[PDB]
């Protein structure tokens, strides 16, 4: 009868040791980067190596290892699904590098999060916020999100709803503006200018000044001149910035 | 007992060459792209056609393959779903260019975010906004969500709720903006309008105005006119547009 | 030894031919509709038939074919993913096409927004809105969301909450409106209509007007007149629609 | 070396023939319903048949069809899920046709949305709703939302915050109320009132009314008259329903 | 060549007698309860004995079955899909009836919805609102939301924030509730009260009152006559509850 | 012929048998808990026990059972389907039993209710609130959600924006706040305080509080207490308390 | 016919004490941690290795166990699947330890909740909040959303709208806080400060002052002391902060 009863411990031993040189080439050709990594990817590695040694060993001495495989198998499973979502982070990582709409140094707005960027790591984006914090966005996130590059074009619009004293001219304004546009040091004239009566307020009339300038220098900052020059202009022609208007009537009960 | 014994080491070094080819076929009619892809996709198929001539060669010598295969089936599965999304945005895209309902040069409003088209990545769709920047939408995302064409469609419809004294009358306005339509110059006729009393207002009655115009010089442009005239002849009227009413009663305590 | 290793490409050849005639019968029926598709289904159709061929023709030399086709599997898998959002789309228009509670020249409300249908796409759906802009809804989109059909029905309910002076008397205007309602000539007597103090107000009392008509040349023109008639008698009635009432005290510190 | 060779032109047209008797027992039994549904039944089921023929003629012949049945089992599979949603409406409706706790005839409110049912068709259910347009909800949504049969129980609860003088008696307006409540018509003296001061108020007192009516008349009607002779009383005993009351302090600057 | 040729309109026709005996035992241990179920769970229980007939009677003939039972899956797959969320309804009930910390007459607030409970459905669970309607939650809802038994224990804390006249001392409404407090019939002394000044109101300070009491006749009563006495009391003790106070400064332009 | 014929229903009864021993230890060691669960696990591990038997006796007789196994597998995953969130309360609970970070008599705030915890249920977690009744928690929620352990720690920061005359000291009231928070029984030292001015109010000016106390005798009570002497000490101060400021500027038309 | 049915009960006890041994080094390797986790690991360990001994030893006597094997599977299945959340726990945190963009030590911002980071569990995340409480946060959660590391960066930005007299000058103020930014000690001149106009107001003018500062004393500190020192000075220049400032006109009725 002897020979399966052998082989077996043959097969088994053989393998077993492979156990050894691959938890070892495993620990040889990886490890040393961390204890965690060194003694996760030596222990899995090993662990399973070792148990589809067992498997085969029980295979030639000829038991149904079809009932251990169904527990491997659905095993191996709710593996597959534990490490869904983190490499999808990191084939989102592959993806993001490889397809590049973005690289470092421009700045976007992702899901409504504007900053620079500082890092493409393996699974992690990391933005240095206006703020400047670092915020660490994992790839996952960003490879699917509308990703808003600023960088990307070199002029941006600009835009108001500057109230008016309500009873102003409708191009008194219109030229107080045009001309306060003109006198700015900061601005496209090849780019349009949209400056109408957007529309009827509640206390104030409301225009809307649409504007281009260009990435280089501006941020918010075009913007807060271009208002402080406006100002310094309605401000002396005569023409009023309301505060709230109420129109009371009065009768007693 | 010797021919399996060798015939692995035959067949497993006849397609481990078959490594070389093939990642060097690889590395043929793909690679130069990229590092990164040239060695991704170089390492990858290389691995792959690797670990199944071991597989192979295990098998000729009479080995149990069943428990590495459903290794590398559970393994190939959290592959197939880390790349879920990214690959249905590929296919988004595909189905996009095949059936498109959409085409460069459009401008569209897609999840509220309004831009006229630039790109049609093989994963990314690319809008450059009003604003001017450039915002990388995923296919994914797009070829689910409502496309709202606004080129595929010459005219458009425009609107307000223009406030009037409350106690001026029902055809007065009803005329005077009945007149303002008219004497623009942007406007159709074709086209109807619907200017009525749409509702009680709480200091000001509020008037509808429903009309249409043409994309070619419109958007907002038309509207801010509208307005402009509106005011420059409800003004002129001895119409009143009021500041918030409040009705005071006094009584002391 | 030589037959098996002859019989391959006897066989290898044999549907590596046929590879060619399922290109070109991919080409032949298909193709010249794009370059997009013309190749893509016969790139892949392709692609296919030889891997299928590979793997058949590996087959008879025996060879384990357990291994590829667990990755053939793994891939076919990702791709029966990537398709799942797309060809519920398409499902989705074959059931909405063929079970059709809708069809083209209905109105309708889907999600909040509301146009006239112009499209049965395959994929998609389109609407013309009454903004006048074309929106392409996907098929799995409309499928699974309440459609709300318009046009299904011949006659609509209106409403308001018409304040007024909130000291006139519950059946004095009570009857201004039971009078307005019957001298509107686009009104139904068939259909109630439930004109009653639905709520204290904080500054004006409330009333609902309950009342119907028809989809013909409804929408917009009924209410709004019926607010010009209900403004004409109210107004008339020396009926007030009060200003923000507010009850001031006074006391000085 | 035959018969294999024949006895597959044998096999492979002995069913090829049986995709005529089933592209025509499908278009026999079921066609004629419509044109897409004839020819797509009698499509897919005979593609189908025949690429089953196909597949088994090449197993008579000796060739593995492991390698086209992975690709059959992962097409299988992208359908099973397109329709995984849409037959889920299916035996959503199986579901609800059966065990029923809602049926034709009785008004619910679905998700916020309230209007008696007028369809169950094999996926959608439809409302006419109270507006009268008539909602076409996929049974899908319906058999797992709260579904709020209003049909189904006899009596409704109705509701105020009647807001009073802020300085009338605790009990003055209890009784008048409890007057009021009484004179009515339409109540019910079985069913309890909850008639409480409930909340110290800004500028107004208020008062809950908590009342039981029977579902048979009670559309509006009954709230809406409660409150016109909650008035037609309040009004008339010098018990004060205040505008908002403010208490001005004044000092200059 | 016989046998095989015979042996199978033998074994096809054995079982396929046995689609009467099991279409006629579905038919008559479970009928008779309803068309739709009797004439469904005898069609499928029937159609799929005579597809599981069929595809072994081709089994004796020695053809290939892969083909078939891998669409016979890809089908059965489509079904476990559709009723995935039906069949967790009913284990959702199984779950609930056998571990329940819930049973009928308990009230309960699941999900922002409460009442008490009136039905255990197979799926379903119903509630009589305190509106007085019955709701119909499916059982999945429910065995997984937040489920707040209000009747498995027997006293609940009630709430206030109490506005005073700003002016009135931290001690003397400190008391004056605390004397309201014993006062009231309907309290607990053993559960503690913590009746504080909360916060710096706008118009108004604000009191927080904490008080405990009984399940019995609480609900909405107690906290009503709470009030009840709360304001016969303030009311009472010249300590003002204020209108909304503003400090008005004037200055003209 | 005859073995294979009676090796049949020797086999099929041997086992058919062993579904009253199993249906029996099913109702031996598990039974009389309930009648719901004895004749659910007695029937179900039944039905099981029989259609295993079924099956594995068409097998000796030579049968094709690749057909139903394949209905039996497509079925069972139906069930795993079911199950899978039910199951995952379950596993939920048994992580949350063995590693807790929580444990009975803790307080948390989970996902925004907060309670002192009761139960730990196989699927559920209970938690009487600090309005007094008991939620029911189910697992799965639970020990996903963030999980805010309050006792865990023994000391809690309590904070305000106490609102001061616009016009008063900056040091003043500095000093103020920081003698009523010495003057404080229950306050820490060792726990610093941060009591600047933190913004610009509309009608006042905004004082943050920031300041630690002890679990034991804290909660809400300090915060009330604290401040019932900053008020006591702020209105003793001639430091005023603003009521809503308001500029009005006066002119007619 | 003996063998097999002998080759069963020796195969069968084989195993079956090869559960004591593997009941017992689970029980000796892992045991004595908890009772929970000793008899959980040794009661599934256990009853695992004993049905897949009866399955083994069935398979000996030549019994078709794809029967049940297709149970065990779909078993397996559920089990695979209640695991798949708290298993992503699991090497969400393998993933967190071994490639952190975070240490303990570090404050984040994880989802709006912001703290210092106290605790990495084998699934849980701990942080001590600014509140001082300790939450618990499922390393599922974390490793997948953006991680905000406040800590990673050594300075951070701070700002304002600080609201001005409204009629005061765009460089008077521009100067009086470029003067408050110098004399403050805790500030950065190597980092920019952008104290412009950014919006018309309502009833003031509203200034941004955007300044940096230095993590190590800054917190909220710096900030508060900013505003002390802005309100210092601008009460100091006749400079106005106004309170709401409102346009009456008045006319009666």
């Amino acid at each position: 009868f002897g020979i399966i009863l052998i082989k077996a411990v043959i097969v088994f031993c053989i393998g077993f040791y492979f156990s050894f040189f691959l938890r070892n080439k495993t620990m040889k050709l990886l490890s040393k980067k961390d204890e965690i990594l060194a003694n996760f990817v030596a222990q899995v590695t090993f662990i399973l190596i070792l148990i589809i040694t067992t498997i085969i060993a029980l295979s030639t001495l000829g038991v149904q290892t079809t009932s251990i495989i169904t527990v491997l198998g659905t095993v191996g499973i709710a593996v597959a699904l534990a490490l869904k979502d983190y490499l999808s982070s990191i084939a989102g990582g592959i993806i993001l590098i490889i397809l590049h709409p973005f690289k470092k140094g421009d700045i976007i707005e992702i899901s409504g999060l504007e900053g620079k960027v500082e890092a493409l790591n393996f699974f992690n984006t990391s933005l240095r916020l206006h703020d400047g914090r670092l915020a660490v966005l994992p790839n996952r996130s960003v490879a699917n999100s509308n990703i808003i590059n600023s960088n990307n074009t070199a002029c941006r619009r600009i835009e108001w709803v500057c109230g008016v004293g309500y009873g102003s001219d409708i191009e008194l304004v219109h030229k107080t503006i045009k001309d306060v546009i003109d006198t700015m040091e900061k601005i496209d004239k090849n780019m349009p200018t949209f400056i109408g009566i957007t529309d009827f307020g509640s206390s104030s009339l409301n225009f809307t000044i649409r504007v281009w300038a260009k990435i280089e220098d501006g941020i918010f900052n075009v913007r807060s001149e271009l208002i402080e020059r406006i100002k310094n202009a309605l401000d002396a022609n005569h023409i009023e910035i309301p505060f709230n208007k109420l129109d009371i009537a009065i009768k007693n009960q």
